[PDB]
C-alpha cells in the first residue's frame, strides 16, 4: 500500500525505498532540517554517506590522533619535534574569514614532515578507514600525493603501500550483506601547483604515476586509482588551461579528472577547467553563480560540484542562520539542477566530519530539507568514479540503509 | 546558431538547442582544426554535436570528444577499436547516435549473422 | 647495451608495469649470475628504453601516453646506480609528413619535465625536415 | 500486486511505469526481438520514440512527397 500510494512522484524521489515510508514520514522528510534537534542529528549520523572530497594528508592534524600517528614510526629518533599549530578563537565556527596560505600552514603537523615514515603512513591509513567506517560511509575517495613521501623509496612504493593498507583494511572489515566491505575506498592523486618553485615536474610525475597505477590494478572489488586532481594555489596565472599538455596523456589513458576551481577565482577559471581541461568534477565551485550560461552548461553536462561547508566558511566566511561574501550556493545549485555534493575536504584541520558538514550545510541555508540531503547523496552516488555494477550495488545499499525517523 | 539560441528562450516552444559539425571528413579536416571557431559557441553555452567514426579511426572521435567538447557523436562506428576511448565515452555519458540503414548502405554490414565487422549496437549497450 | 622494449604490447591479463618489472628482474638476475670482470661488476650492463611506436592509422596515441607514463614511473622507481634501470624513451614506428616529431610535443612535455632522456627515429623515410623537428621541437 | 512482485528489479528497468507488467509480459520483454513477426512490428510501431538525428534537407526526395512539396 505504501508503494501504491507513492507510486506517483517516484522519479522525482532520489532513491527507490523512499516510496515505502508513509505519508507522515514523507511529510516529515519534506520539512526543513533542524540541526538543533537531537533527533535530526541522530538521523543524519545514521544516514549512509558517500565521500568524494577527502585529503589523506589532512586527517591527523590536531589532537590525540597525532600521538596515535606519532607512536607508530619505525625510527622515532628521526621524527620532528611535536609542535601543535595554534588555532584562532572558535575554530569550528570562526568569527572572521581567514586566508589560504595560513590554512595550508595549519596542517604542518601532518603530511610531508610526518608521513615520510612508512609506519606513520600505514597507521594514518588505518585510522582514516576506521573514521570513515565509523561515520557510516559506504563509499569514499581519498586524495593522496605519494611523490611527496619519498626519500629512498620510490613514490610508486608509497602508492603501493597506501593501496595495500587500504586493501587490508577493507578485507579485515568484511561486514554487510553479500560479503562486501563496509566502506569501499578509491584513490585520486593530487597534482599540486604553487605560486613559485618547482611544481610542474611533480605534476607530470603524479600524472604518470596515476596512469600507471590505473593500468596496474584492475580488480573491481579492490582499491584502485580512479582519477587525478589539480589542487594547490590558483589565480589568473595558474589557471587550468595552462596544464593542457600535461593532462592530454591522461586523456589518452582515459582517467577521470577533478579540478579545484572557484575557491578564490571568478567563473573564468571554472570555464577553463570545464572546457579546456575536461574536468568531470569541480571542487569548490563557489563562483559558478556569476555566469548563467556556465551554470546551465554545468547543469546539462552532468558535471559534479563538490562543496565542503566548513572549509568554505573558514576560508571565505558565510552568514549563518540567515543573519559581503554572498549566500551559500547550495540551494540555488540544487534548484538549477547541477549535481552538488557535500564533503569534508580536510577532516583534521577543519576538526569536523561528514555529519557535521551536512548539519552545518543545513545551518548555512535555512529552508534546506532532508529530501535535499538525500538528493545530495544521489548526486554523490552518480558523480563518483566507479563501475556501473558498483553504482547499482551502492544504490541498492544506500536505498536499503536509510534509517526510519 | 548563437544568435538564434539567444533569441528564442521559451521552454514550451521551438528553440535552437545545438550546433553540428558535418560534411566531408579526413585527416586534414579533424575536429581540432575548428577549436578557435567553436570557442565562441562554447563561451555562449550551446550544445555541440559532431560526425566522427563513419570513415575514420578513433583519433577523430577522441578529438571530437576531448578538444571540441562534443556532447554527442554521430556514427561512432570505430569506437570499438579504442578501449580507453570507449571507457571515457561511457563514463563521461557522451551520447552516441547510430543510424542502421545509413550504416548498412554506406559501410555495409552483415545481416542475420551471415570484412566491415559486426554492428556495435549490442556491444555498445553491453559496455 | 641499451635494450628497447614495449611492455604495453605484452599485457593481456598482467599489467604493463608487471611486464616491465618482469623484464628488469630477468635482466638483473642474469646480471648478478654473471659476476665476471674485475672490480666485481657485471660482464655486460644493460639499461632499458621504452618504445613509443606510431602507426599510419588506428589507435596509437593512448599507447604512447601509456609508454611515457610507464617510463617516467619506472625511472623514478629504480635509482640504484649498479643495477638495471630505465634510462630513456623512444619515438619509433611509421614516419611521414603527418607523423613527424613536432606533432608529439604535448605528451613529451611531461617526460622533459621529469628529466628523462629522449631518442627518436628520424631520417629513415623522411628528409632533413623530420630530423630538424625531432632535434629542435622534441629535443631528442 | 504486479508492482510489488517486480519491485526489486526496478533499477534495471529503463522506465518505472513498466514495472507494473506481468511476469509473463516481462518475460516477453526479455527474449530476443523478432522483426519478422507482425506482432513485434505492431508493438514497435506503437512504441513512443525519441528522435535526435534528422536532416531536414533529406526528407522528401522521392515518391509522392516530392510532388507534394513541389
Ligand atoms: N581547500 C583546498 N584548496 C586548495 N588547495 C588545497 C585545499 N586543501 C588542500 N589543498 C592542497 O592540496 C594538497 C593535498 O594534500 P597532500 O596530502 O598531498 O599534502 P600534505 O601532506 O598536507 O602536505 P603539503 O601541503 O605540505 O604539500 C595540500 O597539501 C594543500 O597544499
Ligand atoms: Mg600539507
Ligand atoms: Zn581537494
Amino acid at each position: 500500500s505504501r508503494i501504491a500510494g507513492a507510486w506517483e512522484m517516484l522519479p522525482e524521489l532520489p532513491f527507490a525505498d523512499l516510496a515505502t515510508w508513509s505519508e507522515g514520514e514523507l511529510a516529515w522528510l519534506r520539512e526543513p532540517l533542524d540541526p538543533r534537534a537531537p533527533a535530526d542529528q541522530r538521523w543524519v549520523a545514521g544516514l549512509p554517506k558517500i565521500e568524494l572530497h577527502c585529503h589523506l594528508g589532512g586527517f591527523a592534524t590536531h589532537g590525540e590522533l597525532l600521538r596515535r600517528v606519532r607512536n607508530a614510526a619505525e625510527n622515532p629518533g628521526k621524527l620532528p619535534p611535536l609542535e601543535e599549530p595554534r588555532l584562532p578563537e572558535g575554530w569550528p565556527l570562526p568569527a572572521q574569514p581567514i586566508p589560504l596560505a595560513e590554512y595550508m600552514k595549519l596542517g604542518n603537523a601532518n603530511g610531508t614532515a610526518l608521513l615520510r615514515d612508512p609506519g606513520c603512513l600505514r597507521e594514518q591509513c588505518r585510522l582514516l578507514y576506521r573514521h570513515l567506517v565509523d561515520q557510516g560511509v559506504c563509499y569514499a575517495e581519498v586524495r593522496c600525493s605519494p611523490a611527496n613521501y619519498a626519500e629512498v623509496r620510490s613514490p610508486w612504493d608509497v602508492l603501493a603501500d597506501i593501496r595495500a593498507a587500504f586493501q587490508e583494511c577493507m578485507e579485515g572489515a568484511r561486514t554487510a550483506p553479500g560479503g562486501l566491505p563496509a566502506c569501499h575506498v578509491n584513490l585520486i592523486l593530487i597534482a599540486t601547483r604553487r605560486a613559485s618553485g618547482d611544481y610542474r615536474a611533480a605534476i607530470a610525475r603524479h600524472l604518470a604515476l596515476a596512469v600507471t597505477a590505473a593500468e596496474h590494478w584492475r580488480d573491481e572489488n579492490a582499491c584502485r586509482v580512479v582519477g587525478v586532481d589539480l589542487a594547490g594555489y590558483e589565480d589568473e596565472k595558474t589557471r587550468a588551461h595552462y596544464f593542457r599538455e600535461e593532462f592530454t596523456a591522461v586523456h589518452r589513458c582515459g582517467l577521470a579528472v577533478t579540478v579545484h576551481a572557484g575557491e578564490n577565482d571568478d567563473a573564468e577559471g571554472i570555464w577553463r577547467a570545464v572546457f579546456d581541461l575536461n574536468a568531470r568534477r569541480l571542487g569548490h565551485a563557489l563562483s559558478l553563480g556569476q555566469s548563467r550560461e556556465l551554470l546551465r552548461s554545468v547543469a546539462d553536462r552532468g558535471i559534479g560540484v563538490e562543496l565542503c561547508p566548513y572549509a568554505n566558511l573558514q576560508i571565505k566566511g558565510f552568514r549563518l542562520d540567515g543573519s559581503a561574501p554572498g549566500p551559500y550556493p547550495l540551494l540555488d545549485y540544487l534548484r538549477e539542477g547541477v549535481r552538488v555534493t557535500v564533503n569534508t575536504d580536510n577532516i583534521g584541520i577543519s576538526a569536523a566530519s561528514l555529519t557535521d558538514n551536512l548539519l552545518l550545510a543545513a545551518r548555512l541555508c535555512p529552508g534546506l530539507t532532508r529530501l535535499d540531503l538525500l538528493h545530495l547523496q544521489r548526486h554523490a552516488l552518480e558523480t563518483a568514479f566507479c563501475t556501473a555494477t558498483q553504482r547499482l550495488t551502492l544504490l541498492r545499499r544506500i536505498s536499503s540503509g536509510i534509517p526510519r525517523p
